[PDB]
């Protein structure tokens, strides 16, 4: 019964998920002056041409676009990663207002939203095993700012009426996640966690420097979703973001100078 309200939001999660106060929690503030350029980092390899999207779900905290991860169809490699990571789902976090919504921050700047493309390390066989491992997941984070529309986001926007409330799902085949990427794949990377319970410390974070632009109309539709189930008092799905956590004994590395 965790969520994002006053009574069950991020400040409460530690009572059921004590790892909330752990040593490698996410998100974090990215201090761009402190992040060290690491020339040993590789270019990211994003191989999404054969992606197979299947369904979109309102899970009560966000909406997830789910993929067929039973073969190496949509994978992330290179960068800081050893081995092959398969795309399982993407989702977003966003605000009630354009001046907040991202989970990571940059020099304390909050973006209007953040996209997370979630991948699991194939050496562990399944997502549920991978989350038990320190190198089990790689999450590609992409900031959203409000300006011009993102054409590749519009299919997502237009299906949201069909999944307004918690527990609703809809067919969502033939979606190309390449349409959500910025032009540049320059990134920061650091070891961290899931940003929702169970907050497991299993993620290599790869946060792209270049934000994507979406329109005010696009993000407005996100904010008309509901946390609640059908027939229950309406609770708009907004401010479903965890704030920055202590960096502790971690280094953020930059792929670029
Ligand atoms: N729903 C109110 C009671 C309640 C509040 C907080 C949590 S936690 N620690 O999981 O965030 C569970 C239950
Ligand atoms: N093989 C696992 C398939 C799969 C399971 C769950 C989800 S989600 N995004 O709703 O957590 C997506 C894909
Ligand atoms: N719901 C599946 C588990 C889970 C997957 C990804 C994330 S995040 N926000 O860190 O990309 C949190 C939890
Ligand atoms: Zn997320």
């Amino acid at each position: 019964h965790w969520g994002y309200g006053k009574h069950n939001g991020p400040e409460h999660w530690h009572k059921d998920f004590p790892i909330a106060k752990g040593e490698r929690q996410s998100p974090v503030d990215i201090d761009t002056h402190t992040a060290k350029y690491d020339p040993s980092l590789k270019p990211l390899s994003v191989s999404y041409d054969q992606a197979t999207s299947l369904r979109i779900l309102n899970n009560g905290h966000a909406f997830n676009v789910e993929f067929d991860d039973s073969q190496d169809k949509a994978v992330l490699k290179g960068g800081p990663l050893d081995g092959t990571y398969r795309l399982i789902q993407f989702h977003f976090h966003w605000g009630s207002l354009d001046g907040q919504g991202s989970e990571h921050t940059v020099d304390k700047k909050k973006y209007a939203a953040e996209l997370h493309l979630v991948h699991w390390n194939t050496k562990y066989g399944d997502f549920g095993k991978a989350v038990q491992q320190p190198d089990g997941l790689a999450v590609l984070g992409i900031f959203l700012k409000v300006g011009s529309a993102k054409p590749g986001l519009q299919k997502v926007v237009d299906v949201l009426d069909s999944i307004k409330t918690k527990g609703k799902s809809a067919d969502f085949t033939n979606f190309d996640p390449r349409g959500l990427l910025p032009e540049s794949l320059d990134y920061w990377t650091y070891p961290g966690s899931l940003t929702t319970p169970p907050l497991l410390e299993c993620v290599t974070w790869i946060v792209l420097k270049e934000p994507i632009s979406v329109s005010s109309e696009q993000v407005l539709k996100f904010r008309k979703l509901n946390f609640n189930g059908e027939g229950e008092p309406e609770e708009l799905m907004v401010d479903n973001w965890r704030p920055a956590q202590p960096l502790k004994n971690r280094q953020i590395k930059a792929s670029f100078k």
